[PDB]
């Protein structure tokens, strides 16, 4: 099995280079690689450098 934390969803293509309020540029965890793990909602960003809940750029 494989489950995220709150604010993040499973994605087939999502590198271990997570997006946060710092980035906000990608509408996926990251894009330089396709890792089949979890990753923020498509529109959010992992609050901080390594939080556990993804917020939108509009909130950030």
């Amino acid at each position: 099995n494989f489950v995220c934390p709150p604010g993040q969803t499973f994605q087939t293509c999502a590198s271990s280079c997570p997006k946060t309020c710092e980035t906000r540029n990608k509408l996926v965890l990251c894009d330089k690689k396709c890792n089949q793990r979890c990753g923020c909602i498509s529109g959010t960003v992992l609050k901080s450098k390594d939080s556990s809940e993804c917020v939108h750029p509009s909130k950030c």
